């Protein structure tokens, strides 16, 4: 399985055409899930989820979309709240592709996205997987802007290589996952004036008239379907404090919480993480 | 498997001979784990683990340890701290079976009896597998006794079927699993003299000089396994706030939380917990 | 001071006439605030607040409401979601006796009223004091229905003395307050046919499709006002854990708990609270 | 009142002599009350808490002592664990002065200090109150160092303006609190050289086999008298996760939290702050 291999573009309608970069792998198996990226400068699907996306593709139709903003999607400069706007290109791709109920995988920018799919197209989302996920999460401890949450601004303000190692060091529990090369990568794709336009968008997307849309935590007891909330103890974007409203409210949550894990479960632990989604989905 | 085919007897020195039943299954497999059950009226190790220890035992050599005052072994009037007496006498049965270090699977007492055997004999414990468990436990919300605590107390003034109904019944999520005949049979064992009389001696056993070592939640920062909490959302004896001191300071802490799920994990999630167990004890 | 010397009566609008009972004192003092009493069985504003009121009414003008299905207030045998039904009423109550913008103290049920009052009528609202508040209160830790309110169902299918004694003792820390005389005042209000229907219709209206209106958790991030939320450590009905959302997302909360100290504030701690709520709306 | 006119030295015994400086005020006054300051850089009695000692010595004979390390007291290069060794020097003081049983008033640093000589000297510790204090706190949700802590350690390493500026920036919610003047104060006092040397001694002694005897959430079950915590809630030193323990375990605790306030409650919530001191330790 290759990049190139699994990519795929399909254009939708959202307030005018909208073009999508997805990953499709394992064709042969019946259970789609599609798999939802985090939201940091660059990040993509592919990279987001590459130690998860062969192991998931052996059990599942696996559809790994980029968010608008993201990846090869579109990068328009102006949009309205960022999940409800990416929910909508999604519901697009899947009335496309003829899907009706499908199972969601989302980590932080991706799982908000996933929930708010969940909540306005309530009959298309099966299971939930959602790792660190932003808008079901109210920080009851921690004081709104996080750690993380300032670097990544500080990045949007001064987009500088400094600036995103300095983001990218509080998003793992063991640094050293934070490779000179990672950077270089995660750097070249964050520092594109299209990807600077998306990132600078999905900042003011979120303060807004709209930003009800973005405080999910209120909606979420109203999600029908099992809900696994996966998090590290250590994470410093959307702390641990973040999955108790929805772990009280999803009356089919559970949780599963990885000590000397930061933001990226999915990376810094990604075989148990693997093997938790593969159980949750049904083993495929 | 059965009761009698499991069923085994040893003999320890714990301020003199105290004889101890155990189940024994699975012999051909290389990795021990021990297993020690719930502390509710008229629980023993084959019933606790009814769900469980035949899936263990295709994986591991299952040692499923009636602790003191419970099932088919000693029920003295007297003993100190109940979780450091359970765990010298689990110490003497390790020492008689040449066991060196095992992994510990424990419910409620049983957990508490299983960190006390991981706290005063590090050398000797693997991996824990906890559910819902006692010592490690502190309740930084709910007022002390929980309504679970205060049932079992109510029996113990006036042991009759209905007080250990209505003690079973804020034992589970689901009211269904506490059948007639588990009732019928958890009372037989519970109402006998020698189980009243260990049913009190455990009770004074916890309010004395040495409450210390009930307080297990000042130690665990101090172990160095892997440890999994497992705990229902909706436990009414220890609940879920009673998770939060363990998970912060054991430092390679997991946590999964059951939405829809009492205090017996392994009953009321037999399948998913049979799999986590399987899973962080390493396959087997 | 007496019930009868401060009793007052005020016919307002609710879907035809409603008869509203409220206690007066503090007549003249500068600054007018508005008492709210609790949903137990018997409640009403004189047995709540009797001692607070004169406490008081040294400061400030006091106006202790019956709601609507309590004291000497009417007893509907239906009615919409009780918090914006009692907020209504309140709202005629405010208009009709001149009222502009007034501080609120409510305990559980009247703290509810309370909210929904402040986030209807905004204008209306001064600060807030909530003792151990219904509605803003989510219980993010302790199973529901909690001890307490499983005592208040239990007394509204099988109104007994004995169910009555059963609720009042997790109303507090300290059982010595709950007198023979305490029970067989409550008890002879509880008991009275008509308060059983406004039990009844509490009953229907708590669980009815109205239920969203009571989440008021998802809305106190509008109120603009200082809110002070107290509680008791021990509160057995609403207990800790059900401040955090509240306390999070108000912007100027601020939240005092004692320990030692039941869901009844007003008395366990009774100058304390005086004090505070003195302090905190202005000294008068 | 001023520096100069409440100055005081006085020399105690711990491993040899030991020069303290501190601040006395309010003489005559019938109750004593010791002001303990925080650990931040060039932190001192008179700087921490100079506007609350004028309306504290209203009430109270105010003693407000610089720790070993701060201010115009002993700078040495090596002591044990730093709470112990200061509360050794405080017992010293108290035994020079004649004190018997007198109140604590602590903040971070000073707070575990009050702590921990509150514990070692049960007779000589009156009412403690404790702002965002150190030791007793343990971040259940926040993950380990804090932005706080971090900014303090950068500091440390690289004691230049512009770091001492940004651990300044996250003391509180509202940034302009933190003038050029605070600033160049802070710095001047921060940076001589035995200043220097005292903030590396604190290193090594936090950093060391003697960090038991800092974890006071294990021991403040013992604290007898009774315990006002007060919080800022966007405390990002000590954020208020860490208060759930001591709230929890201490018999007679009370906690206050403060909307729109950071770490520095004494200055960010001024007057309520004195308030609820001078009701708490008793009017004077």
């Amino acid at each position: 399985l290759t990049f190139e291999s699994t990519s795929r573009f399909a254009e939708v309608d959202v307030d005018g055409p909208l073009k999508l970069h997805y990953h499709e792998a394992g064709v042969g198996n019946d259970q789609t899930v599609v798999l939802l990226h985090g939201g940091g400068p660059g990040a993509a699907s592919w990279t987001n989820f590459s130690r998860n996306i062969a192991v998931l593709a052996r059990h599942f139709h696996v559809l790994a979309v980029d968010q608008p903003g993201y990846g090869h999607s579109d990068k328009r400069a102006e949009h309205g709240q960022f999940n409800r706007y990416a929910a909508m290109a999604l519901k697009g791709l899947f009335d496309q592709l003829g899907l009706g109920r499908v199972p969601l995988v989302g980590n932080s920018l991706g799982g908000g996205t996933a929930v708010r799919f969940a909540l306005d197209y309530p009959a298309r989302a099966g299971r939930l997987v959602l790792m660190g996920p932003g808008g079901l999460s109210i920080n009851l401890f921690a004081p709104d802007p996080t750690e993380g949450v300032k670097r990544l601004s500080k990045f949007s303000v001064a987009p500088t290589r400094e600036n995103l190692e300095a983001f990218l060091r509080v998003m793992v529990y063991d640094k050293n996952l934070i490779t000179p090369e990672l950077v270089d990568q995660r750097f070249a794709l964050a520092s594109t004036p299209e990807s600077l336009t998306a990132t600078r968008a999905m900042g003011k997307s979120f303060a807004g008239a709209d930003f009800e849309a973005g405080m999910m935590w209120r909606e979420v007891y109203r999600l029908r379907q099992p809900v696994l909330l996966i998090w590290g103890r250590e994470d410093r974007v959307n702390p641990l404090d973040g999955a108790l409203v929805a772990l009280k409210t999803i009356p089919r949550a559970q949780l599963h919480v990885f000590g000397q894990c930061g933001h990226w479960v999915q990376v810094e632990k990604f075989d148990e993480f693997n093997k938790l989604t593969i159980e949750f989905l049904g083993g495929g």
